[PDB]
């Protein structure tokens, strides 16, 4: 949706690396309650004596849970005391890594790790780490004739949970978008980091055409690579009807970081029905939200293929324009700090993110409080 | 048995408080994989703005998973960088909290928190915190006409996991014992801390009537309150045929701490089948252990009521003497660091702790090696 970069390409999201206090229990949690399955493992049993990593997978989504094996680890320890459990690195699978790293250096980005190559019998892979907002980093993955299962240096998982095969499939397929919350007046600079250093462009959608700040208490700029396969909204607090939840994140995260990861699915009724069966908790939606959605769809230009009675019981939200609609629902925070959560989304010819639900939910709670009093 | 202390009494284990990086997911793990159920909760929704605690319960066992809510917490943060996830506090429900604290301070104990009282709609409870080995502490709880579900300041859990009722129950009843590993030459001071300051006594068992050091690589002093409802073995590394795992625990924990918690069941066959169905992992036991077990039982004075074929499939261990036997099995470490693990035990007139299995497993692993 802009100009074309001469060299390099960002294929898609490769993986999301979490830095958690207990990688064993973290990988167990995401497998039990979000439909992930063990893929690879790195730890003491494999020769990695300082850092353990549990690799889990569902569809094309790859999560990495990592913890420190020895005491007095400063880098991982400070990150855990500062943020708690949260996202550390967002990986991009790229083509022509050497130009992307050097052109990013020419534009003034901090190269945290110079390009290096790891190898096993299955091929070679090139990596490189750049620093973005807060302590969040971006690792670049370039497969150079690599054929293995995941990456070199990871063996078969340490343990295969026999409970996972008996649990219903959640049908989560790929990562749609990853939102990074920024502190005050840092949305523009953080969004410029990708346009400047990685030659991204601002992704425009129907959300950019409404003033939702009075109901959202946030400002948002969506940034995307050239092919628009990687989309990452960048948020910052804004004044609004209520105190900004972007500020609540920054206060509890200790700075900038990933607010939520969005996972795209093609069957959100099956996905949410099975995720709730596995025990995952989602946001509360009042009954008046679906009382109002039925009246809206009588005058809307589109028809929803999904059953409205099913959406009401599963507490799934809907946002539409004149040409399509999307279905979305958000989990409760996956930790105790009101920081990181996750989102399940299904798209029906709609490139938005649900900004219309800030006004929709405000009207839904408005009738509910109007009922309890008037 | 002994001479009853003048005043005061230690009723039983109250609870075990963990200091973990994610109290939400930690409480989910013990509920999903060990048969616990949400009991009470403390957090931002309840007014507790600095420490979040998910309280879970199974039988009489009560675990408390706690984390820090605000960034840059020094004490909980340093404990997390040093130990990782592990036990922080072992609580005792006591009678006459004020004298137990007064006698402990008089005998030289470090009182971390003086006796204080909290009160809600269900009654009053008195607390006191003592420091024991390493960074582990001991909270004394005294119920003074409290009738509520747990303790004041805790309300109904934030979320009732809808998957838990669909999972089979694990039939774990109570905490049998809690073991604390000490470095070399600190077993005596740590174990004597309880006899001196709390008027505990040394608990002796059939394990103590033999020397198992060449196969266990550890020394142990088991401490118990007067009523012997609270048992806490205190370990230290000792030279032996293999690398001391009591030493490897201290190396990865940064000092003394709780090595494992033991949970008692009255049906270990059902417990282990359901724990394995829920996804809990246990230690590997070679098949030659059960070939040798059936040969030992042809001569033993006792008869094991449980199916030997079931013990072999579930990888449960057996230790017996001339008057009874116990069944036990150990989980893999509940973290990636080889520090804390857990044990499930069923007792059939046997007051030991399984010291004979070090020798039994060593001979079993040796026969597997020569037959490969
Ligand atoms: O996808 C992001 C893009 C930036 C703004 C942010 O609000 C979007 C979230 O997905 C989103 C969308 C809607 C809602 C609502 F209104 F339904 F609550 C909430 C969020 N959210 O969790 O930030
Ligand atoms: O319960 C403790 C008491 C102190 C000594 C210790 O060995 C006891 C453990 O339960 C125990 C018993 C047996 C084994 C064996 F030999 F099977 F590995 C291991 C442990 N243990 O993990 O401490
Ligand atoms: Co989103
Ligand atoms: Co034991």
């Amino acid at each position: 949706k802009g100009a074309k970069p001469e060299r390099g390409r960002f294929l898609h999201f490769h993986s999301v690396t979490f830095w958690v206090g207990n990688a064993k229990q973290a990988a167990s949690f995401y497998c039990s309650k979000m439909g992930f399955e063990p893929l690879a493992y790195r730890g003491l049993e494999t020769g990695s004596r300082e850092v353990v990593s549990h690799v889990i997978k569902q569809g094309k989504i790859v999560f990495v849970l990592s913890s420190a094996l020895n005491p007095w680890n400063k880098e991982m320890g400070d990150h855990l005391v500062k943020h708690g459990d949260g996202v550390k690195d967002i990986a991009f699978e790229v083509e022509d890594c050497d130009y992307i790293v050097q052109k990013a250096r020419e534009r003034g980005a901090k190269i945290m790790r110079e390009p290096w190559v790891e190898q096993d019998k299955f091929g070679k892979v090139k990596f490189a780490v750049l620093q973005t907002y807060g302590d969040t980093t971006h690792t670049l993955v370039e497969k150079m004739n690599y054929i293995g299962q995941f990456l070199p240096g990871y063996e078969a998982p340490a343990f295969m949970d026999p409970l996972l095969p008996k649990l219903p499939k959640c049908s989560l397929e790929m990562i749609d978008h990853i939102v990074g919350n920024q502190p005050d007046q840092e949305m523009v600079s953080a969004s410029e980091w990708y346009l400047k250093n990685l030659q991204f462009h601002r992704f425009w959608s129907v959300d950019d055409t409404q003033v939702h700040t009075e109901y959202s208490s946030l400002r948002s700029i969506v940034v995307a690579n050239y092919e628009e396969s990687i989309k990452m909204p960048i948020n910052e607090p804004a004044p609004g009807k209520k105190k900004s939840q972007i500020q609540e994140y920054v206060d509890y995260n200790g700075g900038a970081g990933v607010q939520h990861i969005a996972l795209k699915t093609e069957d959100i009724i099956t996905a949410i029905r099975h995720l709730r069966e596995r025990g995952l908790e989602f946001l509360s939606v009042p009954s008046t939200y679906y009382k109002q959605l039925r009246e809206k769809l009588k005058t809307a230009k589109i028809k929803v293929k999904e059953n409205i009675d099913a959406l009401e019981e599963l507490k799934i939200l809907v946002d539409y324009d004149e040409k399509g609609y999307l279905l979305q629902i958000f989990t409760k925070p996956v930790q105790d700090r009101p920081t990181l959560f996750l989102e399940v989304i299904q798209r029906h010819n709609h490139q938005g993110f649900g900004a219309g639900n800030f006004n929709s939910l405000f009207k839904a709670f408005e009738e509910e409080q109007n009922l309890r009093g008037n």
